[PDB]
């Protein structure tokens, strides 16, 4: 499955891909204000995430950090990266269908669409800013807006005990962006595509 990645910011961000325990194609690259990068996803790829990363540093051999999303502190991203990162995530071929949705679980940083490009489904969008609006509390210095299990680490937020429900801080995602998850147990806003569809992942998708 081709993926084109495309950085519409004004600003440049390090997009990244990976399924956790592997990177997916180059796992990641730059893109500068404009730039698109297309990458090849296997068939079957199941829990795969793309995200933007934004002011990196990295040396000649990909060594570095970036001040949201750092993977490890690789250009080449081989794990998810450090939260807040808005999430596409897809699942791809499960029982011949793919399945795709954008997530706030992991707090929010870059503005992003989700479109197929090819037939039968639609996209998903997080387009708002969630950054500028973002309550006192979750605030990451570092940058973007942290999801409250990430700040607070407690079993409701965090959803460990299996039955969490809707807080003060998961509806402000959910306000502002419709159509991603706001909390792991929120109503799904997953989209379901044919199998072996293929996709564009847009950052700052309004811009």
């Amino acid at each position: 499955a081709t993926f084109e990645i495309v950085n519409r910011c004004s600003y440049t961000v390090w997009a990244a891909a990976s399924k956790g325990d592997a990177a997916l194609d180059a796992g990641g690259r730059q893109l500068n204000s404009g730039e698109s990068w297309t990458i090849n996803v296997e068939p079957g790829t199941n829990g795969g995430k793309i995200w933007a990363r934004t002011d990196c540093y990295f040396d000649d051999s990909g060594s570095g950090i970036c001040k949201t999303g750092d993977c490890g502190g690789l250009l080449r991203c081989k794990r998810f990266g450090r939260p807040p990162t808005t999430l596409a995530e897809f699942s791809l071929n499960q029982y011949g269908k793919d399945y795709i949705d954008i997530s706030n679980i992991k707090g929010f940083n870059v503005p992003m669409n989700f479109s197929p490009t090819t037939r039968g489904c639609r996209g998903v969008r997080c387009a708002a800013d969630i950054v500028g609006q973002c309550p006192a509390k979750l605030k990451a210095p570092g940058g973007g807006c942290n999801d409250a299990c990430t700040v607070f680490q407690t079993s409701e937020y965090c959803c460990t005990t299996g039955k969490c429900g809707p807080t003060e801080y998961s509806r402000f995602f959910k306000r502002l962006c419709p159509d991603a998850f706001s909390y792991v147990l929120d109503k799904p806003t997953t989209v379901t595509c044919p199998g072996s569809s293929n996709y564009r992942v847009t950052f700052c998708p309004t811009a």
